[PDB]
């Protein structure tokens, strides 16, 4: 392999333009040089427009397969064939930010899946939140413009924390349910692999008998639903803007393929109008206590892209992409969406976007669509229209797999309006808030407090405080004292206190106790205990977790016994925000050095403040106890394992200390068991519920 | 094969949009319909920008091979390997007209060849005229804008016959030589298969020893150089705007692959400054009496495109495309061209145009050029720059085929100017006019007369008449009496009368006497002589010519003997302008009917006026004689074959009449032989030289 | 004012698509609706390609004026007229990051100024660092690709802290001087209003007598040169990615218009070859102890944009934009740059980009350039070429202000190579490091330590440790103990210890003691 021009001509150098030159005097560059001009021209035109929304995203290839046929609901083979595996590509994303914005901002997350079925491409373009801000697609530009950077100065980037966003939220009551979800932990996921996915809009399924069902699609992570805490999310946005992109890529590269269970909620054609809300209203969820989610399949991502730009950046999804057996409903949000995903590709990619490798279906494509810019397809023949004398490219009958258009009855008048049930805008917002656990309510309170603090206009946060009273009077009062304004004492939308299942993240734990893919920092310094170090390192690895050694330097650290190791990073190059938990082995010399290292003390205080599991043995126990300096947090004093607020310690290490079985469960006996259990729980919420984090500086 | 969307979903119909409908009442179309929107969207975006120049063109695939190695001049394998065949695609075109303009207008013709060599793509982007209007590329917009439709009203289409064109010709004397060629028969070729091709600019060749030669490339048709006459060219422009496109496609489909000999003119590096003119001046030819053309190869076109748009419309050529062993010179016209063919593709096709099938090289392409709109190429790897730690994609040394940049010495100052010899602008214009045969001079005179007649501004044609005196005083006078103005009696640029070889088309006859691919109309009517008909039809076919039967109707025509035939076209659907010659068999009843048919009489008079061969036997002889009504044109009276001005007749057909050998040569004995000889001569110029065409109304 | 379509038809609502509907049942949306389709279509096509480099940036309007005529160096009125004020628009930016990336990352900062002079638009497209990574423009794609997110996974965003960047730095020694500047505090400015600006390449000035001078342009902040500290810069990148954009907008809105002094370094045509380095080598600075900076003007930014997208996002600069009296040199980096700023606009904006309000000159434009996509200009007349019979749009003579092309002598051969003096790649890197104050050296050490820590390939940081020995042996040892690798004990490029003036930020304090614009 040797350097060539794009037209195949080999070149002798990639370092000099053709110019006039002499040993002692340089001259002008020549216009004639085709190699140089081509290099610069290709470079000059590398960029294409970013997606108008969901510009920041990461994707991977995978496979989908149903383990239970849904033939009773649909005749689409992708959902009925339990023997075939369907290839997919999934792109996750944020919504408001442009291409270089951070992964860990507070925002809705896109969850788009392209199913390359034998019957054509089916795209399920969803989000990690089940509802949306608006009921009619016509207002998408309004809500997006309001959330995006303000027009005069293009501030702020990838943030809803500003005047215009909250101005729209207050003035468009349809969005009430949505901004409640937006302030919940759902909007700051720990990993794209640890969040749900939803079709959001109401679609339809048609079976072999022609019977139709209205449906909602669900994706549920087998690792469970987990989130970051705000201070941590903001730090990561700067310290590692690629946190989620790297998290996904790393897991797949390590063989920890993320999986999701695929479920369907179905309502028979005949029961369309049997609910208090309109089942086609995208600002409404279908309470699972009324319509259960039926899980029938599983999807896993098992292969990273070969090259990001031609694949992840150029992939195009659209709600318009449906295969036989799957259809649309009169959902007024979905209806306008179909128009958009085709239209936008014209300028973002080009009219022939379906020819791009990543977008092409895996089955035969036959039609008379022709030409267009950058056309690669060459079609032989003298005819390009139907009907024609050769009966070339005839339509497919229904029996041959032709798309079945449900003959839905339609009656009414042409008008710019929605039906009666769409007028209800507060009930589910209250239901959602009511269903949140205490810690989740606290996080939402902190979110409103931060967001409205960043609204400079007293009219904006003042009005929002009034609106919050329509969700919960107590909530309004708390926010009012935090950001200003006056919380009303009454409301025309009383909160009756009902709650529902499967809304709180507490109802989505991992399929089984695990710490798979979690990152655990092992903090050391010269003189560390090689014994505790070796035990933890092996146990972390053997439990599919990632051990990351952090030391004062990234060259060499010497253990108390003389053995050495090269840490992965030094204390200044990384931060606790980047890991799931920290472990510090003993060694008097090491503990003393770390106790005088401000950066190290911060690692401990921050990990504590961010509610992460902390484990320490030997002399490191006193290090942690003194770093935290909280009487509420007790530690081991002898050879007994001790746990307090997710802080696991063992001061006196004995021969049996690391011989106990490693059981990831409540009330484990050994040190590693209890430590891993704290990690498996993701975060220690009691630490925050008891206000301990508020006492620490991090 | 069944109808599907571009994303692979089978459809049941291509005739109805999804709408609200009932048996007796139709309703509105639905926005949700993805199949219909995709159909219309693809259609809405089918067009791409036409080429800014040479927009109207036709192309085909073929092969090239040298039969004599030019290793003494270059080490480029494409010009030294006599055992390999190099695939090529050639696109011919006009210059000024937009996409739907006519093939047979008066204009320079493009002759672009893309050589898909094993060492990369080499493009020889030439024209059918050896020189150009300007010396510096910076003025291309000026000459093109002047010739193109005038800006205020966009008139006229594909014509140099208007004020602005001739305004520029007069004011920019560098163009004198060129407009002389433009008014010659070279600008109205009979077929793209019957014209020469030239690189025009001076290129360079470098051999294995590193020695360089300045060169000119030539393409010479084996069918010879032939042209149409003006009245005919204009009629065809309307009657069949695709005349040349069809001519090329038909010949190839019929197995008559057009061929050209490839030749090179070479001047040693050391003799660069040994001529009166600058050898890098594109407004100058290298007189073949001074520098002979060395023919070393042959190219043939043998395959029509599979689909016009993705291939012929999207192919991109550029002077920048050169392979090792071939280089550029300081030709100030060529220098700027190199910049243009890359630049223009950005908007016409797209930055990734080299990825299109038709443009891709046939050898490996390896470099770090990346991304860009509509990117199909996927490159695995973590590096995309040089130098890199994996030494990925290193440059090729000269021994490995790396492009050799000649270390040409350069000395002077930075300035917007040309050197001394470039200042000569009239000598070769005179040489060209002097070298033209009498008939060619007459055709040029008629051209200037027609072109200037179409110039509304007295200042424009008035000045041009003055300029013509700088070419030939007699020419100026003749044009002045034809279009107005006052021809000067003197000139500061005397024409010394010298002539040179290989300029007149008379010096480019076919490789051997032939009528291959020529079209011959056989005009009949009920009662025609089946004998003469059968004889001519078989002889035409057996000599690789195309017999086209033309009758009063296109259903059935009955011969005098009762046999029948269905003509290819009726008299009103075709015209003599579309064929090379006409033949009319006998049959008293047929001749009588045709003698009273105005359209038929016109076929004869027009064929005569356009100088085409006319053959007739039996009763058709009197038909032709009376249709032409010229004493100067004599015809057979007995059983003897008679020829007069390309009109071949035989009044009394005998058993031996069609048993003579068919010899295409001067003074043949048989009727078919003499008739075919007249056809092989292309046109009868004596007919025009003696003013016989002027006596006929057609 | 009432809601209308783009074609002027008033609408009754912006909340509902036209559909089939009844009091109790909603129906499908109608295809016929032009108002709704137009709303969504305009929205669907709002975005245009971001700049291939310097995608993240912020700008403002201002004015420039020379207080001392430089007529001895040039006859360009913008630099000789002390009575006129020249309007300008300035866009500041980072280099590697895409549009939504953070303001406070470690990176070179772009400092582009468009001068709307009466004699045409003059753009001075500079950076906040005086030198560059490469000597020949042909390698721009290499250094940019190396620094940008790696191709397979598009990681990391707006950071030089990764394998490929440091792989290129080590392997292309021309970049040694540059990466030293990149690790200094210059790459993490506290404010765009507190950093210098440099033309970087060597330009030329021609006076009324036709005499030429080779020059370097300088912008020096009156508030002084100040920087953030790393931990702070990283936190801000997440806590307020618009920190610099807001800093600039706020200051201007509050009436604290940022100012810069404009200076010129000039070398007479005759002394072109009198230095150890080639004066046209962009990897070299002209030591101010050898060639002093002559300050002659001042520029201030005093007005924020009316709308970011049509102005700040769409503005196009190019080194090709020079007015009479200002020209180019054979600087092999500048030479290729001229080609690029015109070419890239074709896909980023469109061929008629010069018609956009923000790009249009303030003086008459007359030529025969025509058509092109989205053409707004309408030209009356039947002629569009030169020469023509009406002598329409004739050229301007030199006395009439026509651009003066210096008749520079040129002699040599056509070849892909640079001259002798370009071969020196380490001297100034050492000079720069030597000139840094103790605190600045410490910050650079911390930078190398952080950057190389983020290089996963032992070969990458291992080689860089070896390269650092060519700058300073002590530096290499310190970095080696911080990130790994083995610091060599010797070097073929000894550091002689010489220092020079005006490199350390300590030599650029505010014009006068102040806390103006500071937040407390
Ligand atoms: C009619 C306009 C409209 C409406 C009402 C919505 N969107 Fe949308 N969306 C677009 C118009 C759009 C778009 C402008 O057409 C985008 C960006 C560019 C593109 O390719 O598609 C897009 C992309 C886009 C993506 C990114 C696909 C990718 O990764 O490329 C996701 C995940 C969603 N949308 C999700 C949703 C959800 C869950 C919605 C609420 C039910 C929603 N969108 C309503
Ligand atoms: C610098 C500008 C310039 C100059 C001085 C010329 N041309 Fe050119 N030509 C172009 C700029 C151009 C172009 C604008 O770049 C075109 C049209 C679009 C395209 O692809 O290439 C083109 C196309 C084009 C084609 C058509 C290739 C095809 O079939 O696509 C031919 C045959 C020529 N040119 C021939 C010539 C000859 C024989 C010239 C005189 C020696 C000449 N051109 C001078
Ligand atoms: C030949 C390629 C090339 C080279 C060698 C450089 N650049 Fe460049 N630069 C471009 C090719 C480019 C570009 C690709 O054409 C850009 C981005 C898109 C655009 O409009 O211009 C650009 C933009 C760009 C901008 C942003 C203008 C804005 O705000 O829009 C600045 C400040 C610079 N460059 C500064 C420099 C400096 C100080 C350089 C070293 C002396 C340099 N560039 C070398």
């Amino acid at each position: 392999a040797r350097l060539t021009t794009d037209y195949g001509v080999k070149q002798t150098t990639a370092d000099d333009w053709l110019r006039i030159v002499s040993d002692d005097k340089i001259g002008p560059s020549l216009l004639e040089d085709p190699f140089a001009r081509e290099r610069i021209m290709r470079f000059d035109h590398e960029r294409i427009p970013e997606r108008v929304v969901h510009a920041r995203g990461s994707g991977a290839f995978g496979k989908f397969k149903v383990y239970e046929s849904a033939s009773d609901l649909t005749m689409a083979p992708v959902l009925t064939d339990t023997s075939r595996e369907t290839p997919v590509f999934v792109r996750f994303s944020t919504v408001l930010g442009s291409r270089g914005s951070a992964d860990t901002v507070r925002d809705v997350r896109g969850f788009a899946v392209k199913f390359y079925t034998e019957e054509g491409n089916w795209d399920l373009v969803g989000n990690n939140i089940p509802v949306f801000f608006i009921q009619d697609a016509i207002k998408f530009p309004d809500v997006i413009h309001a959330g995006k950077p303000e027009p005069h100065n293009e501030v702020p980037q990838a943030q809803s924390a500003h005047n215009n966003f909250w101005d729209f939220q207050f003035n468009h009551t349809e969005a009430t349910h949505m901004f409640t979800w937006a302030m919940s932990d759902r909007a700051i996921p720990r990993s794209l692999r640890m969040m749900q996915g939803f079709g959001v809009n109401t679609y339809t399924l048609i079976n072999a008998q022609g019977k139709r069902h209205f449906v909602k699609f669900h994706w549920t992570p087998e690792l469970g639903v987990h989130s970051l805490v705000w201070d941590e999310a903001l730090k990561l946005a700067g310290q590692d803007p690629d946190f989620h992109r790297k998290d996904l890529w790393e897991a797949i590269e390590n063989g920890a393929y993320p999986k999701w269970k695929f479920g369907i909620q179905a309502i028979a054609e005949e029961d369309e109008h049997k609910f208090d809300f309109d089942i086609l209203d995208a600002t409404k969820i279908w309470p699972e206590d009324l319509v259960p989610v039926r899980y029938i399949g599983e999807m896993e991502l098992n292969r990273n892209p070969d090259e990001f730009f031609p694949q992840t950046e150029q992939i195009a999804f659209c709600t318009s992409h449906v295969v036989n057996g799957i259809g649309f409903s009169d959902d007024p949000l979905l209806q306008g969406r179909n128009f958009s995903y085709f239209d936008t590709q014209i300028s973002r990619l080009g009219v022939n976007f379906q020819e791009l490798p990543i977008n092409r279906p895996v089955c035969p494509v036959m039609n008379f669509n022709r030409d267009g810019a950058m056309r690669h397809t060459i079609s032989r023949g003298t005819v390009n229209y139907y009907p024609n004398r050769f009966d070339a490219c005839p339509p497919a009958s229904l029996k041959e797999g032709g798309y079945l258009e449900y003959a839905q009855k339609v009656a009414g008048i042409k008008a710019r309006a929605r039906s009666a049930k769409f007028k209800e805008h507060f009930s589910q917002a209250q239901l959602f808030y009511n269903s949140m656990s205490p810690i989740e309510k606290q996080h939402m309170i902190n979110a409103f407090g931060f967001e409205l603090d960043h609204c400079e206009d007293p009219v904006v946060y003042g009005r929002m405080v009034q609106r919050l009273a329509d969700i919960d009077l107590g909530l309004a009062q708390t926010i009012a004292e935090m950001v200003g304004g006056e919380a009303p004492t009454t409301t025309n939308h009383p909160n009756h206190g009902r709650k529902t299942i499967n809304l709180s993240q507490t109802e989505f734990p991992p399929a089984t106790p695990t710490i798979k893919s979690r990152r655990v920092a092992i903090i050391i310094a010269d003189g560390y205990d090689n014994v505790a170090y070796d035990a933890a390192y092996a146990a972390i690895s053997a439990n599919q977790a990632i051990p990351l050694v952090i030391g004062p330097r990234r060259s060499k650290v010497t253990a108390a016994n003389g053995s050495t190791v090269q840490p992965h990073h030094h204390l200044e190059g990384f931060r606790s925000t980047m890991v799931d938990a920290i472990f510090i082995p003993g060694g008097a010399k090491a503990a003393e050095t770390l106790s005088k290292n401000g950066r190290a003390l911060h690692w401990i205080r921050e990990a504590f403040g961010h509610l992460k599991a902390i484990g320490a043995t030997g002399e490191a126990v006193d290090l942690v106890a003194k770093a935290i300096a909280l009487p509420q947090v007790t530690v081991s004093s002898e050879a007994e394992v001790h746990e307090s607020y997710g802080v696991v310690t063992l001061k006196k290490v004995k021969p049996e200390s690391f011989t106990d079985a490693v059981k990831i469960a409540k009330g484990a006996a050994g040190f590693l068991g209890e430590f891993f259990y704290a990690i498996a729980q993701h975060r220690n919420w009691d630490r925050e519920l008891d206000g301990l984090h508020s006492m620490i500086a991090y």
